[PDB]
């Protein structure tokens, strides 16, 4: 795995994805799976951000959905194809991340890659 898995190799490099929050709010955010295959670094532009706030554990993930499988994606990303969007659902209070991949290969890597680590 990891070194031999093409999805995980892609995630270790990181990707520029678009985070969907509303009709207007759709902004670029860089995500990158860390070498320990345990955490993900995420770009943030929050008023009071911090290095620890920009990491989240794979252990906090319930599932990763492909396609328009969330309200936010069903309402705000109609213009985006089914194969270029996905969502990361969390176990705790962390809000679900609705994401748009620059290409189907990217969405594939994230969904498949995270599913491999979660299971
Ligand atoms: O609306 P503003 O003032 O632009 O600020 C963003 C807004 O609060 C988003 O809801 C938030 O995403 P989450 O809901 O996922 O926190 C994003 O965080 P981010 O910068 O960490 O993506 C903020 O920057």
């Amino acid at each position: 795995g990891l070194q031999d898995d093409p999805d995980l190799q892609a995630l270790l490099k990181g990707s520029q994805l678009l985070k969907v929050k509303s009709s207007s709010w759709r902004r670029e955010r860089f995500y990158k799976l860390q070498e320990d295959c345990k955490t993900i670094w995420q770009e943030s532009r929050k008023v009071m951000r911090s290095p620890e706030s920009q990491l989240f554990s794979i252990e906090d993930i319930q599932e990763v959905r492909m396609g328009h499988r969330t309200e936010g994606l069903e309402k705000f990303a109609r213009d985006i194809p089914e194969d270029r969007c996905f969502s990361i659902v969390f176990k705790d209070q962390r809000n679900t991340l609705d994401l748009i991949a620059p290409s189907p290969a990217d969405a594939q890597h994230w969904v498949q890659g995270l599913r491999k680590i979660i299971h």
